[PDB]
């Protein structure tokens, strides 16, 4: 059950497992209602891998800066078998390559709010301790502002622990001080990738929503808003004092 | 015993030694359990180099900024024979190109801790 047979050709697009062709997309049709379906023959040696949570991911070719493989660029779209376990099944729903993380046997899905996108998009990485542990699934605009949905891999799921803070890394911010020479938000190699930094906590509950802090300092201050609350008010007639 | 036959084609990917083709990957199969294996015929003139710690490295083509060789880009994956010494052997385990330094007769392996990646990758 395809999302849209954009680059798919009948009898040409292969099912690809461990780098070896296993199956061949045979039929590709447009059902009424705009739905696109198809069917694929697989090698009998692999049918045991078609189980309940076995999934098939449509993968786009990607430009590898390290290994510029021309063949991958020429073949275009590809199917990929990633097996699971359970009862055998025959009907399948193809997940797009970006949503592949969303459909996993155990994946940590979070919804985090923000007043602004800050340049964060739906393909950005998601960094903990300088290493990617997840991905931004998508970005939805609401009346109050942006809400993102993000996903965390199961192997790193146990390191967030209910308390954490999420900091924007997609925007550079150079601050200058008399002693405060600092470059917050990103490094140049990491700014092109963008992403969201995670400040992990100790213990918690994995609550449903988390605020998104525009920089590290506001995350430390636990100051999601912009205007701090008036701790106290003073009345003075004429004083040559600070405006703010 | 391949990691994954990603760019490997049977009867096409060569074994490459000193820049000269020596061998040809003949058979390439998926064993049960997800394991990928294969077998390769080598020239009899080179069988003496297949010894105990002789290793075979799968090498990806790389974009040389100095010598943009189009042929290397077109051939894709390559095998490379780097000989060793000891008893002759026939079964082999292909090391990926990145892990090639890890499998050497003498290599100094260190584990170093950090509180953060600092952008350091593998």
């Amino acid at each position: 059950e395809l999302p849209s047979g954009a680059g798919l050709t009948a009898d040409s697009t292969p099912l690809m497992y461990q780098g070896l062709e296993v199956g061949q997309l045979t039929k590709l049709d447009l059902n009424p209602g705009g739905k696109v379906t198809g069917e694929m023959t697989v090698d009998p040696s692999v049918v045991t891998l078609l189980r309940e949570n076995t999934r098939i991911e449509l993968r786009n070719p990607k430009l590898s800066l390290s290994d510029a493989n021309l063949s991958a660029l020429l073949t275009g779209k590809t199917f990929e078998l990633v097996p699971g376990d359970g009862e055998p099944r025959k009907e399948f729903v193809v997940v797009p390559g970006e949503k592949a993380l969303l459909h996993e046997p155990d994946v940590l899905t979070l919804t985090l709010t923000a007043p602004e996108s800050y340049g964060i998009d739906a393909g950005q990485p998601l960094i903990l301790h300088g290493v990617q542990v997840g991905q931004v699934i998508d970005r939805k605009l609401t009346s109050k502002g942006v809400t993102f949905t993000v996903a965390i891999e199961p192997q790193h799921r146990e390191l967030v622990k209910g308390d954490s803070k999420f900091v924007v890394n997609s925007r550079v911010d150079v601050k200058v001080g008399l002693d405060g020479v600092e470059f917050l938000g990103a490094s140049a190699s990491e700014w092109i990738n963008g992403g969201i930094r995670i400040l992990p906590g100790d213990k918690g509950e994995m609550k449903a929503s988390y605020p998104l802090y525009a920089n590290l300092e506001k995350a430390l201050e636990n100051s999601l808003s912009d205007l701090p609350t008036t701790t106290v008010s003073l009345s003075a007639e004429t004083l040559p004092d600070v405006q703010a």
